[PDB]
């Protein structure tokens, strides 16, 4: 029931991509923010997204790899051993009883 | 400048107010929220306020003593000791890349 993240795949080639499934998704939704890391930190924030308007925004983290999805999910392309490592979710609702999740993945080389 | 919170006094006497000043706003906001400590955390938001709308909501530390200004200004009235420490702001702006300023006091008898 509650907010979580799921990379797939777990482990992931470099050069690849990885998908961050958002799973249990609440209501009263404003918008997204994602992060590197374990916690809300603007100083790692990767991108915002406003639901109603359809508007991301690169944050100091923003590599130019990633797609956001309506549903709150995160893809990052063309995988480097540096993108391994933990991701945060902060759901910004209208009632600012936000909600944060964590999710992770690893990253390996090819050949 | 950077968005950076002063807490007049920073030295407050028990059963008197405090008021966290909020310097350097960004514009173009969403609205914000105050937390007891250092980091963003559900569940020690104390109060939030949407810009625009007709109220600002109470989080799971609030304690009935609190009030958010609409540029972003944090009044505590009626002290205690444990009110004493760190709180942070969490700046939500219109495109949704966030910002945070962490500020203190001291609670003196
Ligand atoms: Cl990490
Ligand atoms: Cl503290």
């Amino acid at each position: 029931a509650k907010l979580t993240i799921e990379s797939t795949p777990f482990n992931v080639a470099e050069g690849k991509e990885v998908l961050l499934l958002v799973h249990n998704l609440p209501q009263h939704l404003f918008g997204y923010s994602w992060y590197k890391g374990e916690r809300v930190d603007g100083n790692r924030q990767i991108i915002g997204y406003v639901i109603g308007t359809q508007q991301a925004t690169p944050g100091p983290a923003y590599s130019g790899r990633e797609i956001i999805y309506p549903n709150a999910s995160l893809l990052i392309q063309n995988i480097i051993q540096n993108d391994a490592g933990f991701y945060t979710l902060h759901v910004i609702k209208s009632d600012l009883v936000n909600e944060e999740a964590t999710g992770q993945f690893r990253v390996y080389p090819e050949l």
